């Protein structure tokens, strides 16, 4: 519609997607969770697991809010993620780049809350030497911001999901746990948070 | 011609391809169908099917209409899809990104009706454990919009085609059925439609 | 030179590469031919042939002509194909995208005649059962425009070449024929032309 | 914040990322180090090693400094590396391009000191003929600027790290040493520095 | 420095990288040579050789010259090749696109002489049927401009080098010759030069 077209024009004006949208030394809170959809393969020689994981991220960007009565009918909009600031979140265990399977779009509502929910095909490093035993292999998937400390980007955790796991693969899911942490690194004065998912699985008999 | 060159210049003016062309809370109807052209391979270990499928989409964009007597001779135009809004339709079963085999162009007529008909090479997840039996393996291919609900994008179905199936592959087509659906999801207020194709096939001999 | 630099500046001015350069309801004639340079491989299980083919296309674009005495010395220019309109010609049998081996440049002379001669590495679908016999496998390579009918784009044929075929591959060339055709499709009012190359070949063992 | 947004706008103004930020017979000093995170594979037939290495680079760019009291609260910023000048450092032994695993971002503080710390997946040439012996295979990894001599770009060395080496691969790390050098080449009047890492490793069992 | 920043700004002004820098019907002379650095593999079934080759090209572009006393201290500059005109030189035997291993930068001195020295990973077609014999397989590598004839681009030859050949591969170098030539092709009125390298090699006992 015409109201949407006018809204998109205003949202991009004076907006720099390279600048994290903090406000007066108050961090941007980013909620992060993961749904393991499939274990595609396990390479026992090279110590590699191949997965499809659906990442779910959300945060508030105060530059993206609008008055609902100025734009009647427009409750939320669909925007390419390249036009917004997004978290620079990395899988620390990754040995190749991710392949993104979903359209690179985010949903933004009228108070500036953004949802970006990419599904990714990803290969990563793990010791899979007990994968073909009763107590299987257990792998850690550590996620965190690459360039923003706790006072800039407050990474927070949400409930993990196993309901979407594909039943017909040759691996079964024994368990999934999760834990937020915070550490000081040698480089830097400020601490950096992370969210780590621990996945235990094994080959089907 | 000169009239075409002037028309393209007007069509792009004040046009944002990121904004779905709804008008006064009336959704954009999108007709969707599929023609299975080939089954290239079946990976029985990893539970993957490799296909070429020809997707057929059409819809009306009211911003792309023109007066026929202002542009005499110009009944329709060939336009790169990147310059238009297009449906953000996703194959939910996909485990890699699609490879598009056709030129990325759409046809638009004078009342703003768009046709975009991409042929794609695609690999996806399915239980193929009865592929080498009499009754065969049966796979679901679920398609739907990633960011637009029913009141924005009204996805509608059309008749599937088996006539283009390649006769000389090592798999034969036992059947194809189709079904539109509509559900409420936990996330969201508004319902989401989808179009699902069920394909049954088996190995020859 | 200085005259060339001035000419390139004028050629791009008021030029839209998305608009086919028809003139007063007279189609653009496009001459098309093919030289088979190599048969790299044949996949008997999956019914795929791997080739290098040199495509040769030429046409007249009336917007690219210049007065020879305004630009003395300048008989023809070398221009990136991305800055011109080009035919949207497709190999209908293709199962992957082409890999272009040559620089993406075209030659344009002073009366606007364009030559664009890409060499491509291409895999396509064919029944190759019979490849290891005396009479060999016979494959059709069908080429045509994706979005332009006969009254917009008049596809014409030229003499096929076998002189560039590499003698040291493990496949030998039994024969090559070619045929222009024109058909009505279900979609459309206007007929669409094509040029099809029929290649018969066999294993040397 | 608002001060950050204003700062980014000023940093890009009159800034050319193609120009090395020397001033008047001072070179740009670039500190370089490496942390070997994993040996993924060794191809004994083709003489190739496959690694993940974390490169650590830092330098001062005097065009990126700002007055701290003009931008209160803003001590450092996160910037895409493509918008800055960066060292043109090359692995001389490389037989494919690198695959970058981390976000392409750098940290810049108020006096213009830049940190850029890419983790890369890289394959390179080495004689691995004693890899399955007690004393192991020993490989040289030579790094240096491609276009800048010593008086433009002063490459300096820092302490190598083995603490991040993954314990569960099928190769073990016998040792890592490092050495800065400087040589005259036939081409050029000015000498060129390099930093070379020598890595000795062997197969387990 | 400040003089460099001013120089880069002037060099790009009124510069079109698509226009070969001839001057009053006098061709651009391009010196071309090759250093074979490695033979990575030989595929005997498909008739393919896999190499790393270091190409060395240089030429004069009269638009890139500057007065040395206007820019004191600035003898040469490091510039991205994408901002300059470069030779459109092709390996005629290539069956895949090249992978460029070096930074895409060129050196330009004050009288406008450009040096561009890309190292490339390349696969090409050759009859390797005597590779495992005493006299070896002999392959021709033919290089030439794709769109410029002799009167536009004067391709000249320089001394080949085998000093960079890697000693630890499983193939050894029997012989290398080189030869400049000039031929008429069917397309065109004007003759086209080429530089061909003949490499004889064999498997090690
Ligand atoms: C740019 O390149 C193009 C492509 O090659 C080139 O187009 C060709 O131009 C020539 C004109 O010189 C065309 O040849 C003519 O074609 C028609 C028949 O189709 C004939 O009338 C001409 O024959 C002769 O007729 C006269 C008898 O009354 C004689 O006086 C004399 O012998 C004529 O030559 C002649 O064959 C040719 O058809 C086109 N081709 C295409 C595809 O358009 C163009 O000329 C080039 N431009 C420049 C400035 O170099
Ligand atoms: C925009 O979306 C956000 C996030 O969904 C909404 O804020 C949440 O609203 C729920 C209502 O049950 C609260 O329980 C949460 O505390 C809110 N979340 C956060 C992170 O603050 C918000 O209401 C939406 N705004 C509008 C105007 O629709
Ligand atoms: C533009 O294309 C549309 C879609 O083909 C045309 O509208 C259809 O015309 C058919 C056949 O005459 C009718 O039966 C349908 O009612 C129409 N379908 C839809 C989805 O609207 C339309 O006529 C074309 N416009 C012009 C100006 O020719
Ligand atoms: C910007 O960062 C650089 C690098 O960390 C700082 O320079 C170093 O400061 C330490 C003290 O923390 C000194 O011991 C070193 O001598 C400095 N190193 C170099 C290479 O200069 C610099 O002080 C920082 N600037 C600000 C304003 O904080
Ligand atoms: C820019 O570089 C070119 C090429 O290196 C220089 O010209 C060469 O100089 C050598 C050495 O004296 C001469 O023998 C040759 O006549 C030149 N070679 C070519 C291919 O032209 C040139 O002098 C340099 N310009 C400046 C100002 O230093
Ligand atoms: C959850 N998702 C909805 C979420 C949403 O609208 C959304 C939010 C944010 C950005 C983009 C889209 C929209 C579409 C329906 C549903 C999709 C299905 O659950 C799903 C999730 C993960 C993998 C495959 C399928
Ligand atoms: C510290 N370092 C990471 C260190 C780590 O544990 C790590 C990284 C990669 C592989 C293995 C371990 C943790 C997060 C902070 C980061 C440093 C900062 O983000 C940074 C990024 C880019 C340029 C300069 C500085
Ligand atoms: C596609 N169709 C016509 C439809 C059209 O013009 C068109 C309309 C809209 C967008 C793009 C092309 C064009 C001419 C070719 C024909 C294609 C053939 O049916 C086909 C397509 C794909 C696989 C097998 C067969
Ligand atoms: C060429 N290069 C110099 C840079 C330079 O002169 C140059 C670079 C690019 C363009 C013009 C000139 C720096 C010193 C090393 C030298 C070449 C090295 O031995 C090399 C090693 C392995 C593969 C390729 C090249
Ligand atoms: C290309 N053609 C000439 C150039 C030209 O007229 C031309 C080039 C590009 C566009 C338009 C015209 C000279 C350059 C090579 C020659 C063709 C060679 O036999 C060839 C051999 C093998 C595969 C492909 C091509």
């Amino acid at each position: 519609g015409e109201f949407q077209r006018k809204l998109y024009k205003e949202l991009v004006k004076n907006y720099n997607p390279d600048v994290i949208p903090t406000q007066r030394d108050r961090p941007v809170t980013v909620y992060f969770s993961l749904s393991l959809l499939q274990i595609m393969d396990v390479d026992e020689k090279n110590q590699v697991v191949d997965v499809v994981i659906w990442l779910q991220m959300s945060w508030t960007d105060h530059y993206l809010q609008w008055n609902v009565s100025e734009y009647p009918g427009v409750k939320q909009v669909s925007v390419p993620i390249s036009s917004l600031w997004k978290p620079d979140i990395l899988l620390y265990n990754a040995i190749e780049r991710p392949e993104v399977l979903t359209p690179q779009l985010a949903l933004v509502n009228s108070s500036g809350h953004v949802q970006y929910l990419p599904s990714i095909r990803q290969r990563f490093s793990c010791d899979v030497s007990g994968v073909d035993t009763e107590s299987g292999a257990t792998c850690k998937l550590k996620f965190g911001s690459w360039t923003h400390h706790s006072r800039e980007l407050d990474l927070q955790m949400q409930e993990a999901d196993i309901s979407g796991y594909i039943p017909y693969s040759r691996f079964e899911l024994v368990g999934v746990t999760q834990k937020r942490s915070e550490r000081f690194y040698e480089c830097c004065k400020e601490p950096y948070p992370d969210v780590t998912f621990t996945v235990t699985f094994r080959k089907k008999g």
